[PDB]
């Protein structure tokens, strides 16, 4: 219980049907440069394989990023070898995840892309390979040196066509996604119109940071009107072209994250909330960007030093433990003095109702009167840290994540209740499960 909480109502409507969350919704995004060491994405990397399994029995590993500008496949600047691709196959087998694989359109040749694609299709195979992507954020190639100032959608469409044609010559069944950029009208909308028969889905990026002492934990917990616009833009592309969308690179802040924001418990609330907000908008899935010890990485570490779950991971863990199923109406009322509380109701594939709550209010505890659920018993797992800016001390279900993504709940809490009352501290999260 909490001292002076904001008393809010949550009404679940099992008749207000939303989108069905696919089982491969979860995912991660990594740099292609990781493939320069064949021990990274390897059957031997049992620690990293463990972290991914805990995030989902199904999910998508996306490899790409700015380093796909300067990674170069060779059958014998970073170099990708057949051994790296062979090892990646074994990693996907250990995790059960599917692959989005970046090809080098920024600096590589169409012929080298077709050769790399052929080797990936030879070894990873059609079942595990979801899509190739032809360049990462082509709209920023100029910013990053890789094309001249005059490079525009028309030029990129020419490149894309040349690469597509060369690859399909070597790999007739090759699947593609694109354009692998932030939402925008000059690139993503015309990409969808022009290449709708040649791609499986639209690939777009999102950073809560816009174009700075102004990305703060306070700002990160607030609604992002730009995100709502971009998501609406993607749904209109889907209506116009039939192409579903996946958020294939996202994190709290770009340029590697912001110390004191991206590496904090607040990122767990942000990331868990984002996963549900995009799933409710009809996104097919998500891929949080990371690697190394970057401020925003979900999993930190290396094969030689070992891996650990960073705060953001715990947001993704809450989503993982909720599991898949159909989103339901979950209306909040009396909530104007706790406006950053979000709630998502889910009919699980196993038939049980779940509710994911993110109390993103930094200074208000809440007391949630839950109606519209008929159950003899509800339990809560809490997503907690002692302060919103904590870089550690994060737990879920009263336990940290251990080595190799090991996680089990250690604290059982019943929700008192044809209604239920749930207290939540300021800056906390909760997963409710009803028998
Ligand atoms: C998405 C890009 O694809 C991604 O590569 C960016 O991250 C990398 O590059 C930026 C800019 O140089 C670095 O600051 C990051 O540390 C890099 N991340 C990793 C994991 O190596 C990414 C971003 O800006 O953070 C997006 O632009």
């Amino acid at each position: 219980t909490t001292s002076s909480p904001v008393r809010v109502g949550l009404s679940v409507d099992a008749s207000a049907l939303g989108h069905t969350i696919p089982p491969d919704y979860t995912g991660l995004s990594y740099e292609q440069a990781q493939m320069a060491n064949p021990n990274y994405f390897s059957g031997a990397n049992t620690q990293l394989a463990g972290f991914l399994r805990t995030l989902g029995r199904q999910g998508v590993l996306r490899i790409g990023g700015n380093t796909s500008e300067y990674t170069f496949w060779n059958r014998h600047r970073e170099v990708i070898t057949p051994e790296a691709v062979n090892n990646l196959s074994e990693f996907l087998d250990k995790t059960g995840w599917k692959l989005i694989y970046g090809l080098n359109l920024g600096k590589g040749t169409p012929e080298n892309a077709a050769d790399e694609a052929a080797y990936v299709m030879e070894t990873i195979g059609a079942d595990r390979l979801l899509a190739f992507q032809l360049g990462n954020e082509p709209d920023l190639f100029y910013r990053n040196g890789i094309r001249p100032a005059s490079y525009d959608f028309a030029a990129y469409a020419g490149d894309w066509q040349r690469f597509f044609t060369a690859i399909r010559k070597r790999v007739p069944n090759a699947p593609f996604a694109g354009p692998d950029t932030a939402y925008n009208t000059k690139w993503l909308v015309p990409f969808a119109d022009k290449f709708k028969h040649d791609v499986k889905f639209i690939s777009s990026h999102y950073y809560a940071e816009g174009p700075d002492p102004s990305m703060t934990i306070e700002r990160l917990m607030k609604p992002n009107p730009r995100l709502l616009g971009e998501t609406a833009g993607l749904k209109q592309v889907e209506a116009d072209t039939g192409l579903p969308f996946r958020l294939t690179e996202t994190n709290s802040c770009y340029q590697g994250g912001k110390q004191g924001v991206s590496d904090t418990f607040a990122a767990a609330l942000w990331a868990g909330d984002l996963m549900y907000q995009q799933a409710a908008a009809g996104s097919t899935g998500i891929n949080f960007h990371g690697g190394g010890y970057g401020w925003y990485t979900p999993v930190a570490g290396t094969p030689e030093d070992g891996f650990i779950a960073r705060p953001e991971y715990y947001g993704m863990l809450l989503f993982a433990q909720a599991g898949a199923g159909q989103l339901l109406g979950a209306k909040l009322t009396d909530n104007s003095a706790a406006p950053l509380l979000t709630a998502y109701a889910l009919r699980g594939t196993d038939g049980r109702t779940r509710i994911a709550l993110f109390n993103k209010n930094l200074d208000a505890d809440v007391e949630v009167a839950i109606s519209g659920v008929a159950s003899p018993s509800g339990t809560v797992l809490r997503l907690e840290a002692p302060r919103a800016d904590d870089t550690t001390d994060v737990t879920f279900g009263g336990a940290p994540v251990g080595a190799s993504g090991s996680w089990s709940p250690l604290v059982q809490e019943y929700v008192p209740g044809g209604q239920f009352v749930l207290h939540m501290r300021k800056a906390s999260g909760a997963l409710l499960e009803f028998a």
